[PDB]
């Protein structure tokens, strides 16, 4: 039917797995090292924060707090997005300031309000542990310096690239199952398309591919759009980039409240309404709103099964937790 | 041989699993619910602390920081012990104030320097998520009030009870593999028993069953025994309990540095020496110390394989992160 044709020209399902990146097999030695690294809180200076702290794999890959709490209980400027499906995004972070997951991982380690570490500290910590030395050596066989900050970032990337959420009701619908969307979700899917939401939220991720003003038509209030965060401007210094953000990828959006970069909006219904007004100049009917919320619930996929990694013991030369 | 017979008289292996508790079967449903609760940060006021935060399953079931960092980054008075094998200990906590895991679990929830929450906030939180309501109704089918604070604690205990670490090289040895300990370990074991470490550190957990002064003979250094933490004296208000702590169970001690209730001691060789002097009045020879450290490494068991739980989404009526 028509609705199916229309959706199929706009969206793509999440693949059942990702095993390739930039045209090469993901190394599984690298995938398994990256998994240890993602959960190792010793990548942080305090030894109390891992990537999983802010990107909890049990709660949609996000920490679901307005803005993340990092080193010294410092809350950041932004809501942490999910790491799930992040490989398919055209760039990383709310302002697209990282090309890929490899480059992205370097931010958190060094960010004083997140992990508050350095390249040297990381290298020294990982190199102090024989199991890590051996795992880096094997995962990076052509390297004269297998244990390094850049290779740590590559391993984490390899792991994250695998963290995808296939077979959401919407994907099963895309792939051929007409009844995977209930009648409400089909109305919501329709409302989403016809209102123009899909102009910014399209493809594999329903967003993450381009940057737009938060307020293409009308600026949200100052709590939803804090004046102190100019988004893309901070990257490009082009003035028309003030308050321009990456279109948020909508996969698993039901699982990652609160919403927008600012984490101020707890209800999905309110996020949908704010988006009609801000981006489309359209006050959505109560029905469109509820039906779009329903459709967004169809976006939540099979959560990846994470077996908690065993991390190797610290040794005598392992740096100690500090401030 | 004689060494083996001497060891069999004082020590017992960790069982392969635990399926019973207080003469009753552990319900799978309680166990599975307990795992969800153990990992759910929404049991903390801030939504950023779970049990796993301070009792990390990846790093021996302890945070491996001197004293735990909790709500608002407040450092506690004490080092967090492992939750592994904690079921076998006569009482819980360094001062034995909780009878068992169920009673223990309520402590961290309400501790201002840890989770900073309340039974009322927990119940509001669990009651607000339909998956949790259902799961309690099925886990606690004989309760007038399935979703309760008491039941939360009983669920956590049922999960924790199952986190055991069997088949450490010591336990393989006990069970009849005479080669599971190498020659240095054999010597360490011999020194351990003969010096009288085993008077306080015995049975299943090599400790955990009885309370002794830290400094039965000589008072340790005040770095290891800060004057503001008086152990059981706070529990009982009995003067003779000043600086009395539970004999530490030694299972996985190699994996859980730093050491003692205060977490000031990062090297097991230094922990062993302090124990010798303080408890036995003996300056152990560097060689005996090296050997006993090697024996202590034999107490590292097979770590539990934990599948990270999928935690159900917050709703409109789930309490928001605060302080
Ligand atoms: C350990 C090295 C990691 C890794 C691999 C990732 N994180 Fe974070 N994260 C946090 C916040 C607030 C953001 C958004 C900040 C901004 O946009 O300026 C992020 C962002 C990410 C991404 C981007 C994904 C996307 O869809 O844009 C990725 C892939 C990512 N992170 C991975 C918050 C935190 C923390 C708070 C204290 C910590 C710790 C981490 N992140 C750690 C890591
Ligand atoms: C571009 C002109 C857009 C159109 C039209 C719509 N959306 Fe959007 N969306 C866009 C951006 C640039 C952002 C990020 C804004 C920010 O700085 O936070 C978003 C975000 C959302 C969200 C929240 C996602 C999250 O926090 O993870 C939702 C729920 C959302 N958008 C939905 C939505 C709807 C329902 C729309 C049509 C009615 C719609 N968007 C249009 C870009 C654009
Ligand atoms: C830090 C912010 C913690 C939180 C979160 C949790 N625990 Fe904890 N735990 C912590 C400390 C500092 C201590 C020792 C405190 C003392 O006065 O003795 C503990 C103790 C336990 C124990 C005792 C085990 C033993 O060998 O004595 C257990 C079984 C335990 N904690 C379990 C537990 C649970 C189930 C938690 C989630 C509700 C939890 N802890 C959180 C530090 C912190
Ligand atoms: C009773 C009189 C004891 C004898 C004899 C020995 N130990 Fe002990 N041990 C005892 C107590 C009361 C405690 C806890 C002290 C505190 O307040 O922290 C301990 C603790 C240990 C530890 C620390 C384990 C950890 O922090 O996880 C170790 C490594 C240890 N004990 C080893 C040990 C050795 C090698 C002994 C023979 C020299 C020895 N203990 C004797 C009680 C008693
Ligand atoms: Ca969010
Ligand atoms: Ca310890």
């Amino acid at each position: 039917d028509a609705l199916h044709d229309q959706a199929s020209a706009l969206f793509k399902p999440i693949p059942e797995q990702v095993t390739e990146l930039r045209g090469q097999p993901i190394s599984e030695q690298q995938r398994e090292l990256g998994k240890k690294l993602f959960f190792d809180p010793r990548l942080s200076r305090s030894h109390v924060l891992s990537c999983n702290t802010c990107h909890n794999v049990g709660t949609g890959g996000a920490d679901n707090v307005p803005t993340s709490v990092g080193h010294g209980w410092q809350k950041g400027p932004r809501n942490s997005p999910t790491v799930f499906n992040a490989v398919f995004n055209a760039a990383q972070f709310w302002d697209g300031r990282a090309k890929d997951l490899g480059e992205q991982a370097k931010g958190p380690i060094q960010n004083s309000v997140e992990m508050h570490s350095t390249p040297q500290l990381v290298e020294q910590t990982l190199g102090s542990i024989p199991e890590y030395v051996d795992a880096f050596r094997k995962a990076f066989p052509k390297a004269g310096k297998p244990v390094s900050f850049d290779n740590m970032a590559l391993a984490i990337e390899a792991y994250e690239a695998t963290l995808v959420t296939p077979d959401s009701p919407f994907d099963l619908y895309l792939k051929g199952d007409d009844k995977a969307l209930d009648a409400q979700q089909k109305k919501g899917l329709k409302a989403f398309m016809d209102s123009g939401c899909s102009a910014c939220h399209n493809g594999i991720n329903l967003g993450g591919q381009a940057y737009f003003p938060f307020g293409l038509v009308k600026k949200p209030d100052a709590s939803v759009l804090p004046s102190g965060d100019k988004g893309r401007f901070a990257v490009t210094k082009t003035q028309s980039d003030e308050y321009v953000f990456r279109a948020a990828p909508l996969r698993n959006v039901a699982l990652t409240a609160p919403y927008f970069h600012s984490g101020q909006v707890w209800e999905l219904k309110d996020a949908v309404a704010i988006m009609g007004n801000a981006q489309l100049g359209k006050q959505l009917a109560p029905d469109d709103v509820e039906n779009i919320v329903a459709f967004l619930h169809s976006l939540s996929g099979k959560q990846p099964r994470v077996e908690y990694p065993l991390l190797p013991a610290s040794t005598e030369t392992t740096p100690r937790p500090a401030e």
